[PDB]
């Protein structure tokens, strides 16, 4: 690439993997969102919580793809595996899965940051810092808060309804 | 002091002690507020209730320091001891501690007022009356109301959630 | 903590110490501010300069406490020692003490950043960079400028008056 | 008086004396104000400072006369003695005289308050508290601040000019 | 050049030299400006005075380059020598250097105008008259005024502070 400078092939490849992770996460949240839109689940607040996350994750992927091109790396797309579940159980089950999911994204972010440090790629580090690292931390704190409130509320049916009505 | 008039050394010293009490109270509410901001406590309404109180108590201290200077007394600051607890338990536990705290502030206000009467310091008395005495009484009534409602709600997890959602 | 990830116990403890440092600094500026509000000192511009700093330092502490919770660390509060002085002398004396104070805060920030690097905690590093490091540098430059102007003006009484009137 | 209730003849008489004191003070400030308006004194800021005080003192007298009538006391006016000086010297001289003056007013206020306590006249006490006591304290603090700044500035001619230009 | 008409090679070359002079002047003012922004100099008004001049001189150069092209002359750029000093001393020192600098620019303008007369180039003369000659005269008068006021003020530290505060 005529523009490529200080951009290691290792980071380039890891960015492509992270794109796949973010699109996988988006797909997972799409599935979560529509599960809670089921007539036999019917928790609209939960559906909107996860649909908004699907969108955030997709935008994460796009931001990465844009940066990939800005550095002169080459996007390589791979198959996107389907979410790990077809049905997601209670709001509690779903929020637990989501936080596991976010932690895995966060760890991939940290790994990519470590890679960038090792490759002495300060632009990559700045990029991760500005658009991802604090985002993840805040999201995970939020999910932690929700988990705690969901769990305080478990009259399990009553609790699930109230959480969706009054928090989500 | 060129401006000092009818301001006893006893009141001056007691005002300095009260400043320390108010800053101690502010510190206590800071600790309360951030405890409820913990991901494993997660009661945002409670966190905001106590953070607002931290701010009120700090402003109380400042009002006292300003009056101290207006009378030609000399501010003397002392170490501020840390709050009595590191973790504050339930909203009920926390509100009980807060009302104990406010009662102690109120008693210090009353003591200072008695001192002012004994020292025949009508400016001090007016000052306490305008900016503190009714404030405390109203705050303590509010905390009393909350305690009663919190207690009515003890499904303890459910009650704590509902109180935070619908009152705080 | 359910949310805690890549947050070392060393950083957690150092963040708690830094909170104590920032609250100590806030307390010091409170004392500075009210000293200059004394009828026998009477430099309103200086009083407002330091009172605004007290507020900035308190907000620094709060930002740290919020981040502590966001990472799943646990706030631990300690006694706050009283400021190093009861009276602060001239504006020059006071500004010299303030810059010593800011340098000590800045050094604690740098130490904490070094700790974060050693612990490979990129979120911590981003956090310090966004909300503290440049803030300190700018504040210290400002105090440096003031010190130089104060010193140019030492007709010491005249100089102190003019600085407060025309700069502060 | 058909309306008179709990209003002692002692307080009534003391209110009349205080009216005379306030009108005397107003007259003194009138003299101060116009002295600084002299072509050979020419300190417009000082002239306006004292003219505004003349007006405040006159309004104090009126407030007292209104209260006198509200309680069913009878205003009795006496000769108003001329101010203690015909020329007031420097701004420093003038501000020193003013603070002596305000202290004497404040002491008369305190005496009247003590009288009211002894006579168990809570309306009188409330009246003094709302409209005079804090007013005096604030004014005296202000004059204290000015005295300190004036004195810091004593290049006596230069200092007097700068104070008037930059503070008054 | 297809457009070149009545534009002597002598004027063309002299315009290129004048561009170098104006860029040199801009560089000198950049250095002046940032010197006064030093924490140990700290005269913000002086810094802004010289930074604005740096910008004016750069725009002078650009205006000349534009005219060069409008006449069908060819811009030829040369090395720009660094300013004559690294540190500029007092405001007085700096303003003296600036006026020497402006006089040298003005003389180069006059020389170029004389050249234009000799070459019977009325467009060049009009150009210098409209955009430079009166500009220089006004700037030099301004610097003359400042020099006189700076010098009246030499309590050298006090004077330098007051000039920056009240004139610049
Ligand atoms: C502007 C609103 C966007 C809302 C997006 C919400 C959820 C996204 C759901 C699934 C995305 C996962 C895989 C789809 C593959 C590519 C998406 C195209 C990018 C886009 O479509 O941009
Ligand atoms: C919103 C205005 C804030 C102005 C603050 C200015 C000065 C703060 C002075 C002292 C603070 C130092 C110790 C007090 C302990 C806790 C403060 C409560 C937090 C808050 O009170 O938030
Ligand atoms: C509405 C503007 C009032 C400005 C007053 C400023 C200075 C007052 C000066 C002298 C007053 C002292 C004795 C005069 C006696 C009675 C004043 C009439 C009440 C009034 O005149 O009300
Ligand atoms: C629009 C704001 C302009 C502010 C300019 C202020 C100072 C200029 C400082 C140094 C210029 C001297 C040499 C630089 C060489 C070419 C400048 C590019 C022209 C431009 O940069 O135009």
């Amino acid at each position: 690439s005529q523009i490529r400078q200080n951009y290691s092939t290792e980071v380039e490849a890891a960015v492509n993997r992270l794109v796949n992770l973010y699109l996988r996460a988006s797909y997972t949240y799409l599935s979560l969102g529509f599960y809670f839109d089921r007539d036999d689940v019917a928790l609209e607040g939960v559906c909107h919580f996860f649909r908004e996350l699907a969108e955030e994750k997709r935008e994460g992927a796009e931001r990465l793809l844009k940066m990939q091109n800005q550095r002169g790396g080459r996007a390589l797309f791979q198959d996107l595996q389907k979410p790990s579940q077809d049905e997601w159980g209670t709001t509690l089950d779903a929020m637990k899965a989501a936080i596991v999911l976010e932690k895995s994204l966060n760890q991939a972010l940290l790994d990519l940051h470590a890679l960038g440090s090792a490759q002495a790629d300060p632009h990559l580090c700045d990029f991760l810092e500005s658009h991802f690292l604090d985002e993840e931390v805040k999201l995970i704190k939020k999910m932690g808060d929700h988990l705690t409130n969901i769990q305080r509320l478990v009259q399990a049916g009553l609790g699930e309804y109230l959480f969706e009505r009054l928090t989500l």
